[PDB]
């Protein structure tokens, strides 16, 4: 058990603690000042983020420039020790959407089912997460407490990008969007004579170019794809050009579709696409989008989206496969050419999954493009909302399986 620090009710020994650490990070007070706009929502940039992060170029570009500012100031942190923070928050805001409470006591099938989808599970949340250094008075509907340990990954080769700030008269632990919350235990609890549901996590890493706004994703792909195009055999570098030019069309319909029939020709350039892939599994968790039509997950086209209910009692809890070859962005930015699509995955790869950063091999390849072997299969983990333009989508939470 590594070192870490909880104060658990102590406010005064962690208003010193986070005094100094406060310190560490080094903001200027440009940077402090555009961070606390943020956190105070001013000109709703926080109630509006989730949007931002999904939206069309060009859409927000006030609220773009300060989070491209926010964004590098996650790469100036420095954290010193390990702590355990904690955030009481509404269920929906992470995705539960059954009813949890009775006035101040857990409803006893509501533990059952929330056990059943987030216990050993990773929870993906849409914006940074902010936690206190002491535990939170609990309010009417901010029933779920969430006690989340935050290593410092001091001697590491990845320490953790976070920082305490001075906000609101309290020092906080604000942590980058590149980190989900494992969860380890969940148990009920009472404060005050009220039931909680309280869930101990621990950060676990998943880089996140959300709609790539200071365009680091390309980067990051060449860094760790550029060498796998080049030593690409010619076979192979012919196979994936086909593929992206044109013959993808044909190719997933023909594995989607009665699929390792008679056709030496595709099955062919088939082999040669998954040898590909297969020659450098994806060297860290990463997260990635795919914008998807209503038949992809067996709706109609003229179908409204069913009711959050209805929609988890069909895919909630469930394992979606494909055939065929499944293409995926490292951004979440909306293009025309699919911008009306009302379901969006947000699907977690981890290290070591089948795949390569397809856009790497140039030519008709699409951008910031990750592509992921045939025969794919991710559980799905939650479902949540995010109206965009004044239109309802849902967001498809999801783990691929290795």
């Amino acid at each position: 058990t590594d070192k870490v620090e909880d104060f658990k009710e102590d406010k005064e020994k962690a208003k010193e603690w986070g005094k100094e650490k406060e310190k560490e990070w080094k903001l200027t007070a440009t940077e402090k000042g555009k961070m606390n706009n943020f956190l105070d929502n001013k000109n709703d940039i926080k109630t509006n983020y989730k949007e931002i992060t999904f939206s069309m170029a060009g859409s927000f570009e006030d609220e773009i420039k300060d989070l491209k500012e926010i964004d590098k100031m996650f790469d100036k942190t420095n954290l010193s020790n390990s702590i355990i923070t904690y955030k009481n928050v509404e269920p929906t805001t992470i995705g539960f959407n059954k009813s949890l409470t009775e006035g101040n006591t857990i409803n006893s099938d509501a533990m059952a089912q929330f056990k059943e989808q987030f216990l050993d599970r990773d929870i993906k949340f849409d914006s940074y997460l902010d936690t206190h250094l002491t535990a939170q008075q609990v309010s009417s509907k901010e029933r779920v407490i969430l006690k989340v340990t935050v290593p410092s990954g001091k001697g590491s080769t990845t320490p953790t990008k976070a920082g305490v700030i001075l906000n609101n008269s309290e020092y906080k632990m604000l942590i980058d969007n590149g980190y989900m919350v494992h969860v380890d235990k969940v148990s009920k609890v009472v404060k005050k004579g009220v039931e909680c549901l309280q869930i101990e996590g621990t950060l676990k890493k998943s880089l996140d170019f959300k709609n790539d706004i200071n365009a680091e994703a390309h980067s990051w792909g060449m860094k760790n794809y550029e060498e796998w195009a080049k030593d690409l055999t010619d076979s192979q570098r012919e196979a994936l050009d086909g593929y992206a030019r044109q013959d993808y069309k044909e190719i997933n319909n023909y594995l989607r579709n009665q699929g390792g029939s008679g056709n030496e020709k595709l099955d062919a350039q088939i082999k040669n696409i998954s040898d590909a892939l297969g020659k450098k599994p994806i060297p860290e968790n990463i997260t990635v989008y795919r914008w998807c039509g209503m038949p992809e997950f067996g709706y109609q086209i003229s179908d409204p989206l069913p009711s959050l209910k209805d929609f988890e009692e069909q895919f909630l809890n469930t394992i979606k496969e494909d055939k065929g070859y499944m293409s995926t962005s490292l951004s979440s930015e909306r293009l025309a050419a699919f911008g009306s699509r009302k379901i969006i995955l947000r699907l977690q790869v981890p290290k070591g999954s089948t795949g390569a950063y397809l856009s790497a091999i140039g030519g008709f390849a699409s951008e910031k493009e990750i592509l992921l072997d045939k025969d794919s299969k991710y559980h799905i983990d939650k479902v949540t909302e995010v109206i965009i333009k004044g239109v309802k989508r849902y967001v498809v939470d999801a783990t691929l399986l290795t």
